[PDB]
């Protein structure tokens, strides 16, 4: 067989769809650009961090 495992996900953690997803520079989670909190639009310049990390 095979491990069949990966470090980071490959699906939105809000709507769960296919396509390009953002990556966090800390944890191992992915979030769309419109499915954020707060929501995003363009490429968030500078070290970006998901709202799940900044929060407890
Ligand atoms: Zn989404
Ligand atoms: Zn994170």
């Amino acid at each position: 067989g095979s491990s069949g495992s990966s470090g980071h996900e490959d699906f939105c953690s809000v709507c769960r769809k296919s396509g390009q997803l953002l990556m966090c520079d800390t944890c191992s989670r992915v979030y769309h650009l419109d499915c954020l909190d707060p929501p995003l639009k363009t490429i968030p310049k500078g070290m970006w961090i998901c709202p799940r990390c900044q929060d407890q």
